[PDB]
């Protein structure tokens, strides 16, 4: 009828998802107890749902679009495949937020010599399927011990030999006698489309929105760079700076949009390569 | 080795569970990122875990004691029974907190004539097993639609004909075009014991702790009551006031501990029955 | 149709008004964006409105009951009387909360010799009518300068010679070069009834509710007192302790409910009058 | 003596007004209980007052400058005109903040066919004069029902047939069985000057400050734009981009300051018109 | 001139000190940026100062009364004694709040066999004098390493072999590879009087206030106890219950004020000694 | 072993210090109860300590680098010099944050005619050494009265004739009957290096980090400026705009990085000097 996008009502991803669509010029109020939100201008419905529920909402065709993190998505996918189904979706694109990593962590007072060493041990996790996929590929077998939270109790509680969990600061692990030891999966939010024939009108809108998304992400990653054309050694410049648009050379200088960040290392390289008054300006919005 | 109690790390029940054990004189710090907490005095470990994980922790024998709400507990129990297992636990006792009710709610603009009317409709819930038990008993069949949150989207989103959800204020339902319509399950926290032979020493401690629990709950429900012995009509008094301990009559008056509350209705009854200067004093701690 | 009580949606008085009715056993949810709240049990509607709007809501008969502070109430009353109307209401009773005082305050660096001295000066206030009533009675005339807030700018800003404002801690006045100097009106919340013939059924409910109110207030002001009957000098005791219910004397002692507080002065009087082990116990609920 | 600006002590507008003057380089501390604030550098006094009080403060000449929202301003103006006065002020300029709209809203379950349909109905509002002006112009008459808050009770409470209120998200209306239906007044903060001969010295300062204001607003609305001069179709570019300053064309490109925003529609137009690597950079401060 | 009491402006002790004097019926506003507060009724000044500054304020006679914790007090006392002075104060009384303990803590991975073992090691602390007093008495010498905060870095940073710090939950220590190992000083707030001849009038007030203090503390520690006189074994009761006031025996029972708490152990003792329906009621205020 | 930087665990400076090193690309988690933090990438330890403790940590060689405010640093330096030591450190550089000023303030109701007038008066402060240095240079003598906080009580309490304190808004002073009267010391955070031979490897890192620091500070102070080359009067432009990099002149215009801010005065000067469409763009990162 109109476009149905499903997003996390409340958590890690909901702020960034309200923002993405706001930056794509979607006027809708989310500060409301209401869970399906009609859009003001564009023919769009935002279902505010549990992150957990999004993969399935899309897999089942009950909504058209979903912003969900890869891990939650992939885990449910593997889950159903394991019940014997064949759930199907399109990944429109990987988003620029919701980063996190799933990791093997083990007791601190024990030396770690590779995943092999976990063969036949007991691993407590909330991601049994992501974990199983990983050790399977690696030929390692293990006994799963599932917990939906506080996974870091397992070892010190006699429940498991190691855990596999979401990490970022590393704080909890330490607090719990654990240390990261191998990242097994890195995830970000991504934008997925439902399976099956999608009507010309809402497809055109999916397509429109998508182009805004690329633009919003491009603008916040890309940057405007202004250096000093040390004329001779000029080729060795453009290399460290994957341009895509093409430099602009000036008599008096350089000016180009750089899709990656100027990491300090990359700046130092230009330095001791002979470039000067290097600048980097913010870009607020961009088409391209 | 020592007593293992499992409680909700963080949510609806964790404050009341920290408090119960505090009021039973269990010194342990919970303001710590650590998830298994050693007790200072008593030989006790508090595992701070996901509510979801507690029934199973107990069912599996991985801990000795669990404070968990009935619904979460019962739902997992029915779940495993449905996978064909026979998970076993003792209910030591139903606690005085964590009250909530699971309810059928349906769109506001539709008249409701009993659960029968749901036969063959689609009901969205997080408690498929509690719901299924209920309609099964009632001979009604239905198609389940499961969601782990924001269950109140279902109807207005075309996902279901009605939902079955946790309610208290009724706020969300309204916000979402729904109205409560039949409570199907009322729950409170309760205290459960693991199956199998329990060592004499920790049994003695379970037993000790339990007696404190009764005392803490008794003291906060029970009350000390002081009226005026309208001598003639004296029997019609003790009736509305289930005493258990026995009144105390005085020349000058009444004095007794009342296990229930003095609800206004009960006070008015004594009034127009001829009793005066009715008082009710708090009891802070009690044995009995 | 059913009972309409009007209370402050949000501010100084709304917490205490939610509490009063809660303590009278009125189950209704206020944590809702909804402004007219149906009651669960009792046939009652709570309109959640602006304090400012309550006197008029009652004066006009648009609701049946109102919890409003005296000053806001009285000021609007004087206001309409001044437009020539004759607005009419019943004061059911003065409540035990929302205390505050309206005061004359004047610059700190000026000595104050009575209200007389304000004759013909300019006074800035939000309560022009309460102020006018007061100086009128006192035969003093003055020029009003009205402001709906930040009334304490007036003097230091050249707008007035003194202000008349709500005070409690006295903080703002100081911050603004002012000092209290005469309280002209003390107010509390009170409970008012609409004018005109009130149906037998809702009157009976007004009457019921009222009795609960007296009880709730009595219980939180009154107290249970236990001393030592210094037998000889026994009359000089009951005096400082306005009993209302009558002492109870015991061989071994005293026991009675005291409607006022035991202020330290009153305790010291009993002390150096020869009484010992004086106690004061809380009363949680009372009929009487 | 020195410049007196009156601003909202606390609310919707005070943050933006502290910011405007801060961005104009007015050093003054507002984190103080004090309500008239002397400026450090510039000969300026900030009176921190009730928004309600600002129109009159200016209308009366008691201060020189006021930042106040249009609606509050206009309503008081109409108010006095209705008491027969002729209050006078200069609008220096409409500011870039404090946006909001006053709207007719009516019950959801009733179809709406224009303001005409309100003839002789009862409308509850806090803006009786703004409402009256509007229906008057439209030849519609109605009966006013005034409330200073919680205006959205009126209909569901039997007080009015419709309300006229400040709206933004639309949240409350829904919560209260209402829907927006016609905006009757859009407002922003604006900066007003007192009537009467204004001394050369403070006029020069009003004038100075004003120029800063234009600059601060310009910089946060205007933007720096960098495209690719698709040489042939070059005129069709500058059109969608009201420049004011004049484009800058470069051999290798475009560079100009655009006073409006690049709305997505405007970007898409340039796109399918043949422009590429469109950029938009922030401007922090500008003169011009 | 009038009574000068010095208390902690802001921290661990200021809430309890505002409360003590409030419960003694001292009306004074502390919610003010002002640091010397005049009392409304009683001829009293509250200086709101740094805890650190209180011992000296009293030692020097610059104020009359001080609420300060023992450790801060004692440490400064030892400090001056060590500079060769002879600072003098009266301890009026030890208060019922501000408890905390100073402790030796050492790395977790090292076994601890008494303070002796610290001879000649380096101990980091904020309480060098309290620490020095303690090891001196114990005949142990050591090298001090002083830090005013984050004392728990010392060991893991190579700064010291152990630390001596304020502990309560034990949280930080763990977080920092440390474990408590010996408490060397327990402190509470106390109330101290300045040295030298104290005028009859303010002495009388110190004396008055003091009596209120005892009463406030008594009431919150003491409790009202109601059991069942198991007639025969009646002496073995009063023992576990240090009465001070004397039991009261009744035909039908016991009733007395108990200055200590009914710890669970003490309740269990009465239980298996044959007492029943044990109650404990709060006491809000008491003289005695 | 690896680089040891000491920073304020918690206060005025810790946010800016977490940020500086974050902006220098130092990945380390500070949201941890742990006080010595290992760095992820770079061979670096962050000791999170008391600001008070930093000067000494560096002076003693116990750490290598310290971010500390000048006043705290200088005061401790003078302190030890006064105990007869000769503590030694290198100032690498003054940072762009933590600004504050120490000031003489005296009672409001007293006219101030220079520091001379303080000769032989009593001054209460937390910075006795900074104060003593200042009056010493000025040949004024005085009697110190030391307090570690709430220094603004001193005068109104009879403790001193004036105080010397940290000021910013000026709020407290007013609240306490005081007014600033002479700033005696302005401070910012700065970055200091430990004395003695610093190993080639960590020196190289100090050097690296330092260059990042200059860059981070440069980028947030410096700005990109775009005007209109009013060709004739072109020299009078570059003057008000200390360029350092050199302007860039364009046929059609100006473009340069300006290390200072464009203060309004400086913008107005260009204005009435004939420059137009002045812009100032943010710079996010820069080398140079
Ligand atoms: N560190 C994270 C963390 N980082 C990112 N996220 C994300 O949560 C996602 C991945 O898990 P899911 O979305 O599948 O979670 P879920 O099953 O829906 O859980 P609910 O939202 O339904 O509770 C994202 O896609 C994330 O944004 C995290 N979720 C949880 N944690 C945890 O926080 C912990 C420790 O953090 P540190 O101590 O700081 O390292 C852990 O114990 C964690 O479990
Ligand atoms: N109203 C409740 C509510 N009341 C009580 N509780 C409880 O949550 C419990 C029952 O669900 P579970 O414990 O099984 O929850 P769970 O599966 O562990 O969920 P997580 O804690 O793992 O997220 C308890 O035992 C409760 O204390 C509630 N949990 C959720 N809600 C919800 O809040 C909603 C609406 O409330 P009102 O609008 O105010 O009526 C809903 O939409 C709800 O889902
Ligand atoms: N001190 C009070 C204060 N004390 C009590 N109340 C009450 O506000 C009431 C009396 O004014 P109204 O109810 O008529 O107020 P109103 O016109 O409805 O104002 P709104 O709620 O509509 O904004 C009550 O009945 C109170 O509970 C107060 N309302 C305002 N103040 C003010 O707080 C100030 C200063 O307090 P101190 O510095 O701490 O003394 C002032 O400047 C005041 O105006
Ligand atoms: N939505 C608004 C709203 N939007 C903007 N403002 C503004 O308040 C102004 C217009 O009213 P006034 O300034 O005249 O208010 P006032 O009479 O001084 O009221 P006080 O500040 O004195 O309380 C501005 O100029 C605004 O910034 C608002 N003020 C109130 N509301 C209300 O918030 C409601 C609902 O919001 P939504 O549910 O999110 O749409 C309502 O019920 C409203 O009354
Ligand atoms: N645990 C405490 C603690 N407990 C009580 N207090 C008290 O602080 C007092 C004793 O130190 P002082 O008063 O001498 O402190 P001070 O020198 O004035 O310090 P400032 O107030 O001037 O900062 C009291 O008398 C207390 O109330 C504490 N002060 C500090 N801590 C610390 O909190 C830490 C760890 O707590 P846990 O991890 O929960 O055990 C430590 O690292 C501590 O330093
Ligand atoms: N105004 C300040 C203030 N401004 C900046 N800072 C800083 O605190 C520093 C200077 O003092 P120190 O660092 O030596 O402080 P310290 O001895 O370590 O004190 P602790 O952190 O150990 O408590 C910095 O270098 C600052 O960032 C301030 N510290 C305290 N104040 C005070 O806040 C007051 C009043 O502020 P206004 O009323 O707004 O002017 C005072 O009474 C002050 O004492």
């Amino acid at each position: 009828t109109r476009l149905r996008i499903a997003m996390q009502k409340s958590g890690r991803l909901s702020d960034d998802s309200r923002e993405l669509l706001a930056r794509c010029g979607i006027k809708i109020n989310l500060h409301t107890q209401r869970l399906i939100a009609m859009a003001e201008n564009m023919p769009i419905d935002i279902l505010r749902v549990r992150d957990d529920d999004i993969p399935g909402l899309v897999m089942d065709g009950v909504v058209d679009l979903g912003i969900i993190g890869e891990n939650v998505l992939e885990e449910e996918l593997l889950n159903r495949r394991a019940q014997g189904e064949d759930p199907r979706y399109f990944t429109l694109r990987r988003l620029d937020f919701g980063g996190c990593r799933l990791s093997l962590a083990t007791p601190v007072d024990e030396a770690w010599d590779g995943p092999l060493s976990l063969n036949g041990k007991r691993i407590a996790t909330s991601y049994p399927h992501l974990l199983k996929r990983y050790l399977d590929q690696k030929g390692i077998s293990f006994k799963s011990c599932l917990l939906n939270g506080s996974v870091e109790v397992a070892p010190r509680a006699g429940l498991a030999d190691a855990i596999c969990d979401l990490v970022s600061t590393g704080a909890t692990l330490e607090a719990n006698g654990l240390r990261e030891v191998e990242v097994i999966y890195r995830s970000k939010a991504c934008l997925i489309q439902r399976d099956g024939e999608m009507e010309e009108s809402k497809q055109q809108l999916i397509d429109k929105l998508l182009t805004r998304i690329q633009g919003v992400i491009q603008a916040r990653e890309s940057k405007y760079i202004m250096m000093h054309a040390p004329t001779e050694r000029l080729d060795e410049v453009i290399a460290l700076l994957p341009g895509a648009e093409r430099p602009t050379i000036l008599p008096l200088a350089m000016h180009m949009v750089s899709s990656e960040t100027l990491f300090w290392e990359t700046m130092e390289k230009l330095k001791a390569l002979g470039a000067s008054s290097i600048l980097v300006l913010p870009i607020e919005k961009m088409m391209e």
